[PDB]
RNA sequence: GACUUAAUGUCACGGUACCCAAUUUUCUGCCCCGGACUCCA
RNA sequence: UGGAGUCCGGGGCAGAAAAUUGGGU
């Protein structure tokens, strides 16, 4: 009579808001969700409600199951025949049912003995309820021979808790882009998948059928089902407000956008990175510590504050805590800074009796051969019932409530439908709302196909792929083009289930299954999910097992076992013996070569072109966000990915380094666009160019799918990642810039041990020969080194040495006159300053027509220069990765000792060093701006006691006054200690208005901040100059001069009216942006807004005396240098009247001989921490490097070639110890190749340099280069007296501080007390001496 | 009971949150003169 | 009434500026 039945889901079932049948047509979502579960609210506010399943829907499922069961049994179930049943209600006779069947009614041959009526009816009619008192309108529950009550959820209830709203999708087959999308709620089957209802049956006769119907109901509301008969976020936001405010107080608001990312990356790490303080620490002996994690938040370090927050918010998970903290920081930073839904006929279907209906069940694992991405809408708008950018992660991956990676049934089904459409060779676009089922083969097969929403046993956080778009014109980041994608790890396995209820297993579905397989010799081709063009979600079907239900003769076993819906993983795990009766292994699965649609449509659909890139230089695809959260404190580290190991069932411990499929695809796209000119198109809207056809428009899809360039040589390298320090040298002073010092952590590539990056891309079937040739040409361009991988390509990083495709796919004869002073002084009695300042002049030529990188301009030159750098003096390029390279830190604590710069044991000159030295020389040649300048640096000079505006009884009186004052102070201290404290600070008067400008008060603040006291803090605090501290405030007893100077004490330091940037002329300032133009140096070598057109590779050593060899040093090849101290602009600019002298250039001298011959003295007198020990090259060492230039004008190329090889006796200065004579390097061009690849003859090279000279003459207003005054000064600055057969050995050294200081030459005036004195040497004469190169300084000219 | 179904008709497993974009642009691991404040003849 | 003086010591920066999403169906 009455039975209670529970329907249990095994997929996230579809939930829609319940509406009355009259009110349902108003909303399209409810029209779509008629076959879904229905959610009805309670109360107001749309927050609480109950979910249920209408008994009409369960009745429809039961009726479909009964129709199927009777068709397989030819209308006779359990020996009692059933008629075809009636499924047509005429409007005139009665009201139409609320749901009208648009599908084929699966009929049979009616063998009923008598026509069914109210008195007698077959079980089909009883279950249909044709003849009971109940009709279309409902009166009472006792009028139903069959009654399906509403199925109420068993477990107030909140919609967001039960269901999650997700935008689904319809994707066009031809273009690969979505035609439209729609929203659905996917409720939790794990917690809310059981719905209990009541079915009443007045007529017991049909009972045996009805129960079986519950067995054959496979899916309901979008989920496979079986029917059985029986606020921390607010607190985190407030804390993130505190952190953002603390960053604001430090003027570091932008770093919050960094922090909000890094905090999120912490979710990949465990809580230990906060609990065990595994965040990177700052540099050794650094007061500020880490630039991010040591930022003081409410007076405590950011790492400590994060630890306190984690302890406070330990109630929520570490992943949730870090996600919400990063999101809140992101939102506070942001604040502080086609939905398509959806003639009745009764079409019978009578399958032939001879043909039998079976059910195939295919189980397996979808393993992500590449990182997968299943797009989902942001959690902000994913709230069910609710259907500033406020999205921390741009692209979020689809997960569960348990954070498990989920492949939705919808995405898997859509990918399978696409693959089936390809395999059949033809198909239809899925039409929505069609009253007639589509007759296409694809749709017919898909109606028989059921798939299971697969979720992984892996819940670890997704990795973040950072994608940018390069601006083709300037080859820099497009403005606004930066986003993050949540991607699941590759190798992750999902339980794949595919049921096919059909007469025979189609050949095309077998072809698709074989296509998705990898087996042994093929690759899995299940392009599930999105971002496929960037090689996302290429899945492989593995561990496959296909079984068979004989539904025509063994249907009862299927009904009993419910088709094992929800037990498919157990079936995959179980063996052949444990299979249930009626489920036999399907051993007829045709092999891969047997499927005609596979070889004719699926095998050639995506052709795999796999290759290996040999990178002969260090490769840095920067991952800064990970570097912020990882130990080592590196500003940029190489990108590494998390790979899931199925065998270990966990992420592999050591990440796989790779050049991103996004980076790979972008490199290829840029190559193709530049070779075709399509990259230069302003917009690609409704475009059809070759680049758009190959790589996809906003409407079509990419015909080429790039995957990651996995590093496969990593095991070979003993130290895979190389630490390369970089610095920016101020143009005016040869010292480093104030804040521009950093370090990179690329992969240690080298010409002898290149990094092998194996990567593949898939070519769409039917690719044009033009497009295939374009792809091959782009691959050759990568092979030819045109496009370096990763960042710092212009500095030498990521230079591609070669490419292996898989089998199954000149001298400059100028002799400079030199300087007359060293030539006349053949006995070398004169002494010259180690550095002199070249003032080319304030006039700087800026070109506003910026040469673009969007194409290789035909008239402009593009090629490679092979040059032979040769050291004329010992070269010191220290490998500052390890400050203990020589392993003498233990013997001498605090002593920095480096090896020569080497990658994998072979000596090198980093291309950044060569690029910087050549850039300095070129900017001196072309009168370019001071690209690197300490503009913020101020100037201060000690004033002596002069300050020309332009005994026993006295000692006893002083002593008595001091004693009386101390007695008074002690008496007041006895009276009140605080009163004495104030008296000493001057807050209160002790018995016995010139306005202050902002700049003057700022000068006082800098004097206080730059005050250099005693080193020892114990004596410093007592003996330091006592001021109330920090900034000038009300009540500070101070000194002033008419006012001009606000000094804390008498005889303090004068401060300059203008900073160093103010001292420098306006035209010489570094170029900012591109609107005002770029100087020749900044146009050639590039700026922050414009990528440079010259890339300097790493200079590899070949031959020569390998090292400078010396007895004294512990390493015989090493050498200890003198005290290299910071350049003093106060000497070059003695007073505020003096202007910036110009670029600092160091003389070419054998002053290293003095250092080498005085090694014991340098080691004994100099404190170990002050000086450094280095591995040192010798004279004659030969390195070779490549200057890869693109779109270079003829005069630009000529000037660059003149910069490389200036003349016969003109060389350069490179590496450490330049003021000590080290680094005199002679560069000689072996060859100049230019492609449009042809070697340029010497005559053409000379014509380039000759017409480069013409540009210099034009700017000033075989060529002699010294006729140009500033070029003459620059070349004598770089003239090498000892290079030729000349016997000149000039004495070039810094003066000592005073006579008593060590190193003072006895009897000479070469002392800084003498030279800094205005009487012995006035300021203007000193500046003139510093400005005229090779001016004698011991006898001053 | 009701919330919440209508019964001779639910292909919604009828729909891939899909397509487009190079974590990159610039930078010499570099370097010499200062660093303090008073004293009373 | 103004006189100019007493010291030989000492590291620095260690990332900066940008882009942090836009279009489509
Ligand atoms: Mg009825
Ligand atoms: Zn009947
Ligand atoms: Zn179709
Ligand atoms: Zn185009
Ligand atoms: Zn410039």
């Amino acid at each position: 009579m009455n039975i209670t039945v529970e329907l249990t889901f095994f997929e996230p079932y579809r939930l829609v808001e319940w509406f009355d049948w009259d009110a349902r047509k108003k909303s399209h979502s409810a029209m779509r969700g008629q076959a879904f579960a229905q959610w009805t609210w309670k109360g107001k506010g749309r927050t609480a409600g109950k979910s249920f399943i209408t008994g009409t829907l369960v009745r429809s499922a039961v009726i479909k199951a009964v129709e199927e069961l009777l068709s397989l049994n030819n209308g006779k179930w359990e020996g009692v025949p059933c008629c075809n049943g009636s499924f047509q209600t005429d409007e005139s006779k009665g009201k139409k049912p609320s749901f009208l069947r648009k599908r084929h009614t699966l009929q049979w041959q009616a063998n009923n003995k008598n026509i069914c009526d109210k008195e007698e009816a077959c079980p089909f009619c009883i279950l249909l309820g044709r003849f009971d008192n109940a009709g279309k309108v409902h009166e009472r529950n006792k009028d139903y021979d069959i009654h399906f009550s509403n199925f109420d959820l068993d477990h107030d209830l909140r919609l967001v808790d039960i269901a999650s709203g997700r935008i689904l999708n319809r994707v066009d087959f031809d273009t690969g882009k979505a035609k439209d999308y729609f929203r659905t709620w996917e409720a939790d089957y794990e917690t809310y998948g059981t719905y209990t209802g009541r079915i009443t049956l007045r007529n017991e006769h049909a009972k045996k059928l009805l129960l079986a119907s519950l067995g054959f109901v496979d899916k309901l509301c979008g989920a496979l089902c079986r029917i059985e008969v029986i606020d921390h976020n607010d607190e985190l936001r407030k804390q993130a407000e505190v952190i953002v405010e603390a960053f604001k107080q430090n003027d570091k608001l932008e770093k919050i956008r960094i922090l909000a990312d890094a905090i999120r990356t912490l979710r990949l790490h465990g809580e230990g990175v906060i609990e065990k303080d595994e965040l990177p620490d700052g540099k050794e002996e650094r007061d500020k510590g880490h630039h991010l994690w040591d930022i003081k938040v409410q007076g405590t370090a950011l790492r400590t504050k994060l630890k306190e927050l984690w302890q406070s918010n330990k109630d929520i998970g570490w992943r949730k805590f870090t996600e919400m903290l990063g999101s809140n920081l992101y939102l506070i930073y942001k604040k502080e800074t086609t939905e398509y839904y959806s003639s009745d006929l009764f079409i019978p279907v009578t399958p032939p009796e001879g043909i039998e209906t079976k059910e195939w069940i295919i189980v397996g694992r979808l393993k992500a051969a590449t990182p997968f991405y299943f797009g989902v809408q942001q959690p902000s708008d994913s709230i069910p019932g609710k259907e500033v950018i406020n999205e921390h992660t741009s692209f979020n991956i689809l997960l569960d409530k348990e954070n498990r990676y989920r492949i939705p049934r919808s995405a898997l089904r859509g990918a399978l439908r696409r693959d089936l459409r390809t395999a059949f060779g033809s198909g239809c676009n899925v039409s929505l709302g069609g009253q007639i089922l589509c007759n296409c083969k694809v749709c017919i097969e898909m109606r028989r196909i059921t798939l299971k929403d697969s979720v992984s046993d892996f819940s670890e956080p997704p990795e973040i792929r950072y994608r940018i778009a390069k601006n083709p014109g300037t080859a820099t980041v497009e403005d606004g083009s930066l986003f993050d994608i949540e991607v699941g790890p590759e190798g992750l396995t999902f339980p794949f289930v595919l049921r096919y209820r059909g007469h025979k297993f189609p050949e095309q579905l077998s072809s698709v299954i074989r296509y998705w397989e990898e087996n042994d010799g093929k690759n899995g081709m299940a392009w599930l999910g999105g971002l496929d063009s960037t090689g996302k979600g290429r899945f492989a079907l593995k561990d496959i097992k296909i079984f068979e239900w004989d539904l025509n003769q063994k249907i009862n076993e299927y009904i009993k076992e419910r088709g094992m819906r929800g037990k498919e993983k157990e079936l995959l795990e179980m063996g052949e013996s444990s299979l249930p009766d009626g489920l036999i292994p399907y051993k007829f699965f045709e092999e891969r070569e047997c499927l005609f649609p596979y070889k004719e449509n699926l095998k050639p659909q995506w052709s795999e072109v796999q290759y290996t890139i040999e990178v002969g230089s260090p490769l840095l695809t920067a991952d800064t966000i990970s570097a912020l959260t990882e130990p080592g404190n590196r500003d940029a580290i190489a990108y590494k990915k998390r790979v899931y190991n199925d065998g270990n069932n966990a992420i592999e411990p050591e990440p796989r380094f790779a050049v991103k499929s996004e980076t790979h695809r972008g490199i290829f796209r840029t190559a193709v666009g530049r070779r075709t000119g399509d990259l230069g198109k302003e917009d690609h809207e409704d475009c059809t160019c070759d680049m758009c056809i190959i790589f996809g428009n906003e409407h079509e899809s990419s015909k080429i799918r790039f995957e990651d360039l996995e590093l496969i040589n990593g095991n070979e390298f003993e130290k895979l990642e190389k630490h390369i320090d970089h610095v920016a040298i101020d143009r005016f002073t040869g010292g480093a810039l104030d804040k521009a010092k950093f370090d990179t952590y690329p992969l240690a590539g080298s010409p002898k041990k290149p990094l092998k990056l194996k990567g593949r891309f898939w070519i769409k079937k039917g690719f044009s020969g033009d497009h295939k040739l374009l792809i091959t040409t782009a691959l050759s361009d990568i092979r030819d080194g045109l496009y370096p991988l990763g960042s710092k390509g212009g500095v030498g990083y990521g230079w591609v040495a070669g490419i292996s495709i898989d089998d199954n796919v000149i001298n400059n004869d100028y002799v400079h006159p030199g300087h007359q002073s060293p030539k006349q002084d053949h006995k070398n009695k004169n002494i010259y300053y180690p550095h002199y300042f070249l003032d080319s002049g304030s006039k700087v030529y800026r070109e506003k027509d910026i040469i673009t990188h969007e194409e290789f301009t035909e008239e402009l030159l593009s090629g490679k220069i092979n040059c032979k750098l040769e050291t004329l003096t010992p070269l010191i390029i220290p490998d500052t990765s390890d400050e203990n390279g020589l392993k003498l830190q233990g013997n001498k604590p605090g002593h920095k000792n480096y090896k020569f710069f080497n990658i994998n044991g072979e000596l090198m000159i980093p291309g950044s060093e060569l690029r910087g030295m050549l850039r300095t020389h070129f900017e001196a040649l072309t009168k370019s701006c001071f690209a690197i300048f300490g503009e913020d640096s101020t100037l201060s000079w000690r004033m002596n006691a002069d300050e020309k505006d332009y005994v026993r009884d006295k000692n006893r009186v002083f002593l008595n006054a001091a004693n009386n004052n101390r007695q008074y102070l002690n008496n007041i201290k006895k009276s009140n200690h605080d009163l004495y404290l104030q008296y000493l600070k001057g807050e209160k008067k002790i018995r016995f208005g010139y306005p202050v400008d902002d700049q003057i008060k700022k000068n006082y603040e800098d004097i206080l901040d730059s005050y250099d006291g005693i080193k020892d803090q114990e004596v410093a605090e007592r003996f330091d100059t006592f001021t109330r501290g920090s900034k000038l405030k009300v009540g500070d007893l101070v000194y002033f001069h008419i006012i001009d100077s606000l000094i804390p004490v008498r005889i303090s330091r004068k401060c300059a009216s203008k900073t160093l940037g103010g001292k420098l002329d306006k035209a010489l300032h570094p170029c900012t942006g591109l609107s005002d133009g770029l100087c020749p140096g900044c146009h050639l070598f590039g700026t922050t807004d414009y990528k440079g057109r010259v890339k300097f590779g790493f200079a590899k050593y070949e031959n020569g005396p390998e090292w400078l060899i010396t007895r004294g040093n512990n390493p015989e090849r090493s050498l200890t240098l003198g005290v290299l101290e910071s350049p003093r602009p106060a000497f070059s600019i003695p007073d505020d009247e003096s202007e910036i002298p110009g670029r600092k250039f160091y003389l070419h001298h054998n002053g290293w001989r003095i250092i080498r011959q005085k090694q014991l003295e340098i080691r004994e007198t100099v404190q170990p921490e002050r000086n450094v020990t280095t591995e040192v090259m010798d004279k004659g060492n030969v390195f070779s490097f490549d200057v890869r230039f693109e779109n270079l004008r003829e005069w630009e190329l000529g000037l660059l070639l003149q910069s490389l090889d200036p003349g016969k006796n003109i060389a350069h200065k490179l590496g450490k110890g330049k003021p000590y004579g080290f680094g005199s390097v002679k560069i000689k061009i072996d060859s100049l190749h230019t492609f449009k690849i042809k070697r340029v003859p010497q005559s053409d090279i000379r014509e380039y340099i000759n017409k480069g000279y013409q540009k210099l003459i034009e700017w000033s207003g075989l060529p002699q280069w010294h006729v140009i005054p500033h070029i003459d000064k620059l070349y004598k600055l770089l003239w090498v007296p000892f290079l030729n057969d000349s016997k000149l050995e000039p004495d070039v050294r810094y003066p000592v501080l005073n006579e008593e200081s060590k190193g003072y030459i006895e009897g000479s005036d070469y002392t800084y007390k003498k030279l800094g004195d205005k009487d012995n040497l006035p300021y203007k004469t000193r500046v003139k001496g510093l400005t005229t190169p090779w001016s004698p300084w011991n006898p001053f000219q």
